[PDB]
């Protein structure tokens, strides 16, 4: 899956 355009936390963590 892509999802690394800066982001990561009490989401989708």
């Amino acid at each position: 899956e892509e999802a690394d355009d800066d982001m990561g936390f009490g989401l989708f963590d």
